[PDB]
């Protein structure tokens, strides 16, 4: 069910599936590929349960594959989107080789898809795939945009046939319009089990924000308003079982200190409601308002599944008790403003008890029940009916809602713009925003949508996994990577919330980060939370994240992927590549987890805010060196062994690989650092290295660079001393075998070839915090070559 989505993933490298689609929209080639075959599937389970022609039909297609029914369909989708993906310039389709080696697939099933993709029907056996995946294909244009796109596309192109078929399998095709807002992510699932179940015949398939698109058995029963309407009333309702728990004390605690006399009247109401010192006991006197408040305070302002529930569950709550005590609670405390009794009252003030009848009159009162708080029940609905005639609209559904008329309704919300008669919607989402939904919050958009199927299957878990960066373009498959970024697969997904008819998800930060958040989002806590958003892009398939505390903050279209926030910063900028971009930020995943190490707890908070800053500024110029931005400017401890050797070692090496490919630059640059690493040792075969024992000469040439005699030189001229500036302190420390001296002094060169280019660009005081930069990094090296497997 969910296994063939893990064998797939298992077989296409991350770096393949992580590659950029189309220059039209930001989709990654394993999220089109994966999501076609998803729909895929999902149009052959409804074809097997509607049509019994087709249900057999795909019965005997299994056979001839000698496939299992179930998965012959999805990956047949998945390879047809790879396929023609393959349009990329290069085209090597020999890549699918490689697939179908790790698939274990027959070449039929391919050279039948093949003619799927480019040709026509293989056989009239092979047309429901045939179908299928056209439809699949279809729904995941470029940009499809709109639900309404959808259909202009199709029958306008080839897809037409298709759906000339489809009728003729008993199905038929339907949307229904619906606008994002708060209360419609919670109930989201809700509504796909109830309302579009395969029950009455419905299989949900995909949304595109504007709404959701979905299947119509022929003679199923129609999409009906009715239970739409009928379904917030219960869930716009925060009635949980605590809810109820706190009156069952409230009352009970008004009524159970009187538990004496809340019995002993069951005989002689009289010997007990009149006293020989007097004639009666005030209400207080059997009811101080010290332990009782009263019910109408009690129920401040609740409803029906709470104050019905209130008026049922929990007027019968204990009242299986002193059935006989509760009676003189509403006969008496019925609470202030409305003493109406509003039954057979004989309005005597006390000697009413007597004159009335026995407990068979409490049924009355049960009677009187299911009265004014159903009224409320069916009062703010028609303040709820605007979004069911206006947002929820432009559907194939029928409205089963009355007209909006309610003759001079109350003015309508100051926010969310809605009738009443501020506005409970806005109040029911405050109570939520409170802890449910506390901000901030990662939202990921999806281009064009993203199947329903899926999103209620992927989930992850940080808890144990903490924060993991470690990963190979090549190396690593993409299920493998996807497992070391603590992704999961849950078809009861509990840590993830996704707004199913938004065509997004979004994912409450407090199961991300045990950190303590705040109420909304700001530039340092941006920071701690930035290192977890790059995973969750590429559990979900490489697709762009947003940061932000407002849910209804709208994102801002490259080909490329787009990590962004309320506030943009330069080293957030993304590159030419997702593969490229996600390592970007792998550079801070990797850089936060050594700033925890060495910062204190609240040192991180001022660390960070530096490092941040930092980052930005070097990107600026080149993305190359926001991979090393480390710092060695002003701001952090300049102890470089409570620094380096302390945390920032191990990843060293990721780090640079990364900096290996972010551009040519820093291709050139890690090169010669490298060049320069693994010559260190040669001459130094010793590791009696002290900081300033393998620097010196580096910084001896640097100063001489700076040095303002020598900058007045040409770029040539400049450079020339700068390097002779260091060879010379490099032969005056130790001798330099003529040979082996003139690696150094090539990678040298280039080295200062950039210096003079960072200076052509920026400014040379900048260029000194950068000089400074890879002075430390090349002692990095040099650690990393002498690493030789330490743990
Ligand atoms: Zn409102």
């Amino acid at each position: 069910l969910i296994g063939l989505v893990r064998t797939a993933l298992d077989s296409i490298t991350l770096g393949q599936g992580v590659n950029e689609a189309k220059i039209k929209s930001p989709q990654s080639y394993a999220f089109h590929t994966i999501s076609v075959g998803t729909i895929s599937l999902d149009i052959c389970k409804a074809i097997y349960s509607s049509s019994e022609i087709g249900r057999k039909q795909l019965e005997n297609l299994s056979k001839k594959y000698n496939m299992p029914f179930e998965d012959l369909w999805f990956y047949g989708g998945f390879l047809h989107d790879w396929n023609k993906l393959s349009g990329k310039e290069e085209n090597k389709e020999e890549l699918t080789k490689k697939i179908i080696d790790k698939l274990k697939l027959p070449n039929e099933f391919l050279h039948g898809i093949s003619t799927m993709a480019e040709g026509h029907l293989p056989d009239n056996l092979h047309l429901p795939l045939w179908v299928s995946i056209k439809l699949a294909d279809m729904l995941l244009i470029s940009d499809i945009g709109s639900v309404r796109d959808v259909f202009y596309f199709a029958n306008s192109d080839s897809y037409r046939n298709a759906i000339e078929a489809l009728k003729e399998y008993n199905l038929e095709l339907n949307y229904v319009s619906s606008t994002f807002r708060l209360f419609t992510l919670i109930a989201s699932k809700e509504l796909l089990n109830d309302v579009f179940n395969e029950k009455s015949g419905y299989f949900p398939l995909i949304s595109y924000a504007d709404g959701i698109v979905f299947l119509k058995r022929k003679n199923s029963q129609p999409v009906l308003l009715s239970k739409i309407v009928d379904l917030l009333s219960r869930q716009v309702f925060s009635s949980s079982s605590e809810v109820i728990e706190e009156k069952i004390s409230d009352i009970e605690k008004c009524i159970k200190n009187k538990e004496e006399l809340f019995r002993q009247m069951n005989i002689d109401v009289k010997s007990a409601i009149y006293d020989e010192e007097g004639k009666v006991k005030q209400i207080n006197a059997f009811l101080p308002t010290k332990v009782c408040k009263p019910f109408e305070d009690v129920v401040g302002n609740l409803d029906n599944k709470s104050k019905l529930q209130v008026a049922r569950e929990v007027i019968e709550r204990n009242r299986k008790d002193i059935p006989f005590g509760l009676l003189i609670y509403f006969v008496n405390k019925f609470s202030k403003n409305e003493e109406d009794y509003i039954r057979k009252g004989l309005g005597i003030n006390e000697k009413s008890l007597k004159y009335l009848l026995n407990i068979g009159d409490v049924q009355k009162a049960l009677d009187k029940i299911l009265e004014l708080l159903e009224k409320r029940y069916a009062e703010q609905s028609s303040d709820k009916t605007l979004l069911y005639y206006v947002k929820f609209s432009s559907s194939g559904n029928i409205i089963d809602d009355l007209p909006k008329i309610t003759d001079r309704p109350n003015d309508y919300c100051v926010v969310c713009g809605m009738p009443i008669y501020v506005c409970p919607i806005c109040i029911y989402e405050a109570n939520l925003m409170k802890d449910r939904v506390k901000p901030p919050y990662f939202i990921v958009t999806f281009y064009p949508g993203v199947p329903i199927s899926l999103l209620n299957i992927i989930d992850f878990d940080f808890s144990q996994s903490s924060i993991k960066y470690y990963i190979d373009e090549e190396k690593d498959t993409y299920f493998t990577a996807f497992e070391k970024m603590g992704g999961r697969l849950e078809p009861y997904v509990k840590k993830v919330l996704p707004a199913y008819f938004s065509s997004k998800v979004i994912i409450k930060a407090s199961e991300v980060s045990n950190f303590s958040l705040s109420t909304r989002l700001s530039k340092s806590e941006l920071n701690k939370l930035l290192p977890y958003a790059p995973m969750i892009s590429m559990i979900f398939l490489t697709s762009p994240v947003l940061i932000s505390s407002n849910l209804y903050e709208m994102p801002i279209h490259e080909r490329v992927i787009s990590i962004t926030s309320t506030y943009n910063y330069t080293f957030m900028k993304s590159l030419n590549s997702n593969l490229l971009t996600l390592y970007s930020i792998f550079a801070y995943s990797a850089k936060y987890d050594a700033m925890r190490k060495i910062c204190g707890r609240s040192d991180l908070d001022n660390c960070l805010g530096y490092l941040t800053e930092e980052m930005d500024l070097y990107s600026s110029v080149d993305p190359a060196l926001g991979v090393l931005s480390i710092g060695m400017g002003v701001g952090t401890p300049i102890d470089t062994d409570e620094k380096f050797f302390s945390a920032f070692l191990p990843v060293s090496g990721y780090l640079l690989k990364v900096t290996g490919k972010v551009s040519k630059m820093g291709e050139t640059l890690k090169s010669s650092i490298f060049s320069i690493a693994y010559a260190l040792k040669d001459i130094i075969k010793s590791q009696k290295v002290s900081k300033y024992d393998v620097t010196g000469f580096l910084r001896d040439g640097v100063d001489m660079f700076f040095k303002t005699t020598s900058v007045i030189k040409d770029k040539e001229d400049r450079i020339g001393i700068s390097v002779n500036a260091a060879i010379s302190s490099l032969e005056n420390k130790y001798a330099l075998d003529d040979q082996h001296r003139a690696q150094v002094y090539s990678a040298l060169q280039d080295i200062f070839k950039t210096l003079y280019s960072i200076e052509e660009e920026s400014d040379r005081s900048l260029a000194i915090s950068i000089a400074n930069t890879l002075s430390n990094w090349l002692y990095i090296a040099y650690k990393l070559v002498l690493q030789g497997d330490k743990s």
